[PDB]
């Protein structure tokens, strides 16, 4: 079975993931090179803007259920399954890594949705579903770019 | 649970928010103190949100062939939200809204279960959307009330 | 010689009328049926949105003159000359009733305007005038919609 | 135990339904006649604009789960439960048919929602819910427009 | 072989028609009655706003070719093929008359277009085309509204 | 004064502004001189304002059960505003508009008194609103005309 | 009885009042301190923006009736019943003073409305009524803040 | 040429663009490669433009007393635009759209002549407007396809 | 008779005219003096903004028919019938010259429209008609300003 | 006597100048007459709105550096090099006076910029530069209007 | 060791400071409590949005001068003089800490401005000035809030 | 020979550069081809719109300091270090040339900034800084596009 604290853990996992992703997306936004610079430069910004929205939405949901949203970078770095950007990525490698991150995040969300549903936290469940919706959509786009 | 059970839950909220709509106007008008400007506006944002819920849930009832409660007398009879009493401080207004939102969120948890079991996933989704906002506002109310 | 208190009474009478009308308009907005559904469904919403504006305007004026705006539905139902919706109304019957309500309100406003002016409350007087302007305009539209042929 | 493939089938069923409906709504938008012309002419456009949004949303979800969205009109006509417009429909008959279509679609969506949930595709499930919400709402309006008196 | 002067005559004919129509549309906008009041009340306003745009466009074109735009109501009433509103028109009769006016104007425009082109005034020709486009479109809507059943 | 007396005053303005609407178009088209750009636009702003008055006052007449003048022939018969003559300088156009606005403002002062005495406070308010704009524009016209 | 010149005097009294109030509101906007700084800082700006609108509206009405709007600070300082801001006001004292100013102005307006009406200047009368409407509304808010 | 000949030309385009509307959705969904983001959006802009043409030309047919093709079966029977096949590269999608636009522009040149000769200057103007956009887009397609 | 290349020549003639006019309008926008400075200063900007739109519209039409739009100032200066601005123009002289330029351009457009129509290039024909529409309208305004 | 205090002095000089100018511009806005009425009437309003922006910006900067922004009309009239409007100007005289005021202000700003830079108050220096940019631009327009 | 490299160092110091501040401001935005909740909750969001703008602006300037913008949270935490949020602050303590951070940042900016100017990097200098302008303005507000 | 006249020289150099660039950017906007057509086609338009803004801003500043802004294409071609477009470039070559132009312009601006500052023309200096900021930013993007 699952309880409210289990959902808070799932919520914080995402706050952590997207806080790290927010910076990695800035890194990619700044360092991307090649013929597709203009498209990707903007696409990465659209993505980190969406990431910041998710961070705030999930963090305030944690507050709404009486929990503590991870509020330090040190904590986010410890929990996040999204790793910081290495050095020297080509445009292709950046999209490939983001695609893997989104694949991993979507998988975590499938589990988070089940946990929330079983805990009776339908609000958090709905938030995870909305996030998975956009994550899966963007991932399809990444894979198409890479095809 | 069946469709009529869900209609009962939908009307329960139409009633709650119709009463809350006027109570929020009351608080909007009578609020006093150094936080007057912030709360005067906050209460208006809340009653605008309340009117949206009333129309949304009422039209969902219509969409499933039911009759939305359309008189104040009926809303007063079904609402778990009380009308404003006489004389409140800003602190007391936010405390009461917190009580109301806590009560409504609890009622919604059950409504969600009933809608889901009846196969009314649309109404279920509407209740979830409402509970989302209700819980968010409640956190804000409790934060405002915290002793500094 | 009317006084401020007399004006507050007139202001609350309208707060009550429009609070009741606000919900009656939702009722008509939801229950209207027939070939004119789309137009009326929308028109009734425009009307209750306008009703809410009146309720707030007049209530805050009462506050501006040191009075107490009626803050409960129970009190509104007691003072309102606008009665709650009954069951089984056709679109035509809904418009007919709103027209009668608007005719009644406009008449009350004529008296309220006189009272406010006599009391020297020119601000409340102006608010009643603004309301009567819209009420009469809408009533002409209702009567036109209801005209035979 | 439904699987992803079963959900894609449900998603394409709707892509097909709404692609056909998109054109049927243009037909009604163009051929509607009578005293309610102005309201219906516009309402039908709002409906096909909404239909186009559904087609794209569901098609891109199918892509997001690795499937193939039906990309031809021929295929859509084959799967769609929504049939093309016939000749000589009055405004009332148009609304009656759309109501029947919406009733049929809502029923299909109830099943699609169950399939998606059982398969663990909560995103597609949510999309079907959103669609059913609007379909049911519009249907209530159609039925109200069609009500006698 | 038409000349610029012939085109100015065609331009003023329309300035006159639409100036008269501008007021006739206000009349219909004010006097329309019946269950279609809300839709028609608005439609007639959209039409006179469009009429005002035509009057200014064509008048300033006449200026652009060195001519004199008819600048008085008396002159407009003299040239206009659009007659002023009579009393006691039902909504249906109003739409019927506007349809006849639009049919008459479209026919005049067909000739005006030919005259402009023959005179080498391709700008005025284009303006007449734009006007005929809208006139014909509106006329189809009027005729659809008027269709029986 | 009674309601019909007020309707007469309302129609008087519907007539005035319907004629002024076309005269302003005339001035809008025929204005010439170094101030062409400013006046060409100013006259358009004025006729747009004129159309608003016509519709507002006409619908007030409808709201009191009267018949708004709906033909140009009738407007020409009741208007105290003359149609544009042939040949004006920019200075002459503004001078005539000033004359018209002065005349209308005077007519409105009486209309306001009539409406008030008849108990038609709504029409009175509409006349006041119009007089407000009319007087403001007239000051601007006179300023433009002042010798530098 | 009252005449047009009497109304012009009433109009100029307000142009003067609000010209001085415009600056006092800036002073309060700049010097307000305390926990309510953010709300009051903005509220005072909204008020001086409204004040500037009144100054222009009433001044141009004076022009419309053939009068001369007070156009110098020296003149406004001589006529205004609104006094310039002292030094060291607390947030509470600022609202208290504005409330007194609005009370005084509303009282002047009641008289100005009567004067204008008796002079047959219904346009100016209407302008005074519109001003009194907002002045009374804001005063209610000030008193509520102070309650 | 007569009015019915023009209606035939108008319906030919309603058919073409109704099929193109769905093919553009197809390309919008299936496009892949490093230019995915630019083309994904470009194709959407194109189908939105396509829907505008369909409604415009269909209502022109109505305006001349004709019957606009209102079923997919009829559009497929009259369209010179083929439905998307299975499997395209980004380059192949743009190449096919270029072929379609070249074909449509040629068809429009004739439609324009027919409309003009029939005295249907309104339909002629609509065809010209469409050809304007079609030719502009085609230049862009060819530019995208140029070997670097 | 006329062919597609003849139309391209007409299109380039206008691209050239308006490219030169764009700069002359800036010159007038900057150097205009006198009591009407504010009106003309803005009017000239509105005109060069419209000029830039025409340049792009006609140039891309040339591309659409397979031609080469004049893309250098040297070429535009060689083809343009609009001459660069002299020195010391009064406001009146500026409007007078623009009026003459518009008269000349409208005359060229009448011929360009005939050429395009005879070549079967109805799209280009329509573009010339739209340009002549605005050119004639603006010229009427110039003449009225000068009357 | 400190450098920063000298900068505050320069900031207050401008708060004073523009507070007085704010009212003088209303005066000109109301009393301007002649064939250029419509243009100047609006131009003067655009100028006082701009002036109000300066007063607030500079006043709050003074606050940002721990100083006291002049918050009374009495004080402003004492420090301002901009004098109140005299009686009955012609439109030409109004523009001539504003041009002289702008010339005087720009000269003061040149000094203020050097004082701010010398004191290391680069923020205030930047604000003075921004003001001088607009002042000089408007002055060029005034001179052009005056021929 | 070059002057331009010293400027990049100054630019990265700020990218680091604001990246950390971005998250600390989210923390305060989420955890703030008390009667001033509504005002501070929004104020802190306005501040982190502003912070995100700085990070991108400065990061891309570093790129414009051929440098490497710090693109990892790990790096930012090392260089930032802004420390992560501690446990359970009162609203007053949150504002007090931000005020100290802003005071520290403004002091760093004063130096960065001189370094940039000395290196002839006037673009970076201007960016630092822009940042200092807002930082100082916000700090004045924080201090006013704290009395 | 005066310092201010040297600044006018620097201002005109840029008015000339950007007037020529305005047309070269239209050329590239029209003739660009290849898979990056859509991105570059729009990017080049954004650049010429920006260029038009510079020409007007700098031209009117020259006017603000009593100078004569170059108002003829003939003059611009003579002073501009930006050369007109050659025949048939590849997309890559277009970006390479713009990058070199931007590098050359930025270098000129560095000098112009020092000249303006030395002459005490801080307004012109600020304008040059603003231009250099955008030029350098665009150049970083061009270089990134080129790998």
């Amino acid at each position: 079975a699952s309880n409210q604290q289990d959902v808070v853990k799932e919520l914080n996992q995402q706050v952590a993931n997207w806080t790290v992703a927010y910076t990695k997306l800035h890194n990619f936004h700044w360092y991307v090179k090649g013929p597709n610079f203009f498209s990707l430069h903007v696409k990465f910004e659209e993505l980190y803007n969406e990431a910041s929205q998710y961070v705030d939405e999930l963090a305030e949901r944690i507050l709404a259920v009486g929990g503590n949203p991870v509020g330090t970078l040190t904590e986010c770095l410890e929990q996040s399954i999204v790793k910081e950007a290495a050095k020297g990525y080509s445009a292709e490698q950046m999209v490939e890594e983001l695609s893997q991150d989104f694949t991993n995040i979507s998988k975590q969300l499938e589990n988070a949705i089940e946990i929330a549903g079983n805990a009776g936290d339908d609000v958090s469940e709905d938030m995870f579903i909305g996030m998975q919706t956009s994550v899966d959509k963007h991932n399809w786009m990444f894979k198409s770019y890479l095809s």
